[PDB]
């Protein structure tokens, strides 16, 4: 980032150590529950971590090996990472396996990284093991890590080309793809991170992120470490039951910067009644970033709304675009300034250019600018392999620095990914993003592959039926289905279920679809957008979920059935 002594260390692990000396006090991570505080400074993030690496390689883990890192999101969970670090071992964090999706991941996960050692919290080795072991690998518990270790820590010699830590994406959930970051990956998507979020010593970082994904990793954990900046966090799980929460904290901190992918902004505009908001102020809050899916003006307009009076500016919103296979973050706009919008048609016709309208002309739609390109970025024909104009829809292909080194153990994958060549030309990234250039702004349109077959091959539809029929909600219900809707230009995910009490009570209603909601989040990382209730006995019988389901989508779309609520996430 900005100092220069710390612009010339060749790993994050060097960066943490030179600033627990010239700031050992300065505070670091803090990590809030309830009304808890947990906080850290350099000196301790850099002690924590020599002790934990000091423990691995007691443990006989060697430069290369990979650690799982089994943790809920926490201080710990950022003190073993960092130690994996220090130790030259490659970090594998994995969400804990509460549930039989969760946990089957995690056993492809092992599968796959074949990690060495386990790392979770004591209470953990309880839950999931029977020297324990958690699915065959050696389980540590950190606690048993004592601070007198640090001193018996021994630095490796870390290379610029090292592998870092695998992050593993969401999707192929058959085969989960972990993306081997580099040391120089990581800290180069840092330093982009830094500077085109212009962060500086005033800037404070809150983040109710799953610290499982890319972005509240490295964008608001990593990146303030680095930088020298506060990260002030909490749970997902906090931010579902209780959104409001949110935005008292970027109150109390005085918070600059924090966001989320779009659906949170629609989460906190229905989950906030607006006697609630009295308390809030958000002047501090300059950099309200939406990445990691589509962005929506609908929504930032919403939002900006709904919170205007409370020192909330729409000139805060920050749509970026940024994917794991290029560390994170490869476009964005400057802070500040109000984002771009572009008018599509609705005939867009075939020759795959965008095709313009009138700012509300009839059937007219607007897409939002990701910003310019910070990694480059070229919009390339899937198919054809040659460049797009400007105004013309192709792949979107990333190159830079930040660009990782492939899926762990999946060469095939990785050359179909990491080795675009130009017909007639460099190696890129290729996204499996659609969109297009316009005055040099980025334009996400979509995805090559239809949203739904991609539901369909990772089993969403039937794994988030189990789910239901396995919580504690069943007891309310009868039968449900789940199942992904395209619906002008949106894809919508929809869960539909019968409920036992037809005359079920709005305040009931209210409370089952957020139980819906976050227990959906929770097992599957999806965003549920619809839900509907109807009677028992609604759907016919039937042993097959795809029947029913089929049933689901076909009347839903006739207006036909009986309804008894709709929900819907975007919607006042
Ligand atoms: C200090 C904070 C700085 C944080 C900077 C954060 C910058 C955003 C980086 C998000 C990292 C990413 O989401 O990870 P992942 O690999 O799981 O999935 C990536 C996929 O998601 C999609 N997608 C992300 N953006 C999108 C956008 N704008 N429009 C539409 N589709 C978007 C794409 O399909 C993409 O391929």
């Amino acid at each position: 980032s900005l100092k220069k002594e710390y612009l010339q260390c060749q790993s994050l692990v060097d960066v943490v150590r030179l600033r627990a000396l010239h700031s050992p006090n300065k505070k670091s991570c803090t990590f809030l529950n309830k009304e808890l505080e947990e906080t850290m400074t350099y000196e301790q993030l850099d002690q924590h971590a020599k002790a934990i690496a000091a423990t691995l390689q007691a443990e006989g883990a060697k430069p290369g090996d990979r650690v799982l890192l089994l943790f809920a999101p926490g201080l710990p969970l950022i003190q073993a990472f960092l130690g994996c670090l220090y130790a030259g071992c490659i970090a594998v964090p994995i969400y804990p396996p509460a549930q039989e999706k969760l946990l089957d991941k995690a056993q492809r996960i092992v599968t796959n990284s074949k990690p060495v050692i386990v790392l979770m919290i004591a209470d953990h080795i309880k839950k999931f093991t029977a020297n324990p072991k958690f699915l065959k690998i050696p389980a540590i518990a950190l606690e048993s890590i004592e601070l007198n270790r640090s001193s018996s820590w021994q630095p490796t010699s870390i290379k610029s080309n090292d592998i870092a830590f695998l992050q593993y994406t969401s999707g192929s959930t058959m085969h989960p793809k972990g993306v081997m970051v580099s040391h120089h990956n990581l800290l180069d998507n840092l330093n982009k991170i830094f500077t085109s979020f212009h962060m500086n010593d005033e800037t404070i970082i809150f983040s109710w992120l799953p610290p499982h994904h890319d972005m509240g990793l490295i964008g608001c954990i990593l990146t303030p470490i680095y930088g020298g900046i506060q990260a002030i966090m909490m749970s997902p799980f906090s931010f579902l039951q209780n959104p409001l929460s949110w935005l008292k904290h970027i109150t109390k901190y005085k918070a600059t910067i924090s966001g989320s992918p779009n659906f949170a902004y629609d989460y906190c505009v229905k989950r906030i009644r607006e006697e609630k908001k009295e308390g809030l102020d958000l002047s501090s809050w300059v950099t309200a970033f939406n990445g990691a899916e589509p962005v929506r003006e609908e929504t930032m307009e919403h939002f900006y709304q709904a919170f205007k009076e409370f020192g909330f500016r729409k000139e805060a919103f920050y749509p970026c675009y940024g994917l794991a296979e290029a560390t994170l973050l490869v476009t964005g706009g400057t802070p500040g300034s109000s984002y771009k919008t572009l008018t599509l048609a609705k005939e867009q016709f075939q020759d795959h250019r965008v095709h313009f309208a009138d700012d509300n002309s009839p059937g007219s739609y607007k897409l939002v600018s990701s910003g310019n390109p910070i990694q480059e970025v070229k919009i390339i024909d899937p198919d054809t392999l040659i460049p797009c104009d400007f105004d013309q829809v192709g792949e979107i292909w990333v190159q830079s620095n930040s660009v990782a080194k492939g899926y762990w153990n999946q060469p095939e994958e990785t050359r179909h990914a990491f080795a675009g060549k130009i017909k007639d030309d460099a190696i890129y990234l290729r996204t499996g993003d659609l969109g297009f250039l316009h005055e040099n702004e980025l334009y996400v349109t979509g995805r090559i592959k239809d949203l739904i077959i991609i539901y369909g091959k990772n089993h969403y539809p039937q794994d988030i039926e189990f789910s239901l029929m396995h919580s504690p909600l069943h007891h309310v219900l009868g039968k449900c289905a789940a199942f992904v809707i395209q619906e002008e230009h949106e894809y919508k995910l929809t869960v539909m279920c019968e409920v036992k009490n037809r005359f079920m009570d709005d305040v009931a209603q209210d409370n089952l679809f957020n139980e819906i909601f976050e227990l959906v989040y929770e097992n599957h990382q999806l965003e549920v957008h619809t839900i509907v209730l109807i009677p028992l006995k609604a759907m016919p019988h039937t042993t097959s979920g795809k029947i029913r389901r089929n049933f689901c989508r076909k009347h839903l779309l006739d207006k036909t059935l009986p309804i008894v609520a709709t929900w819907q996430l975007n919607k006042i």
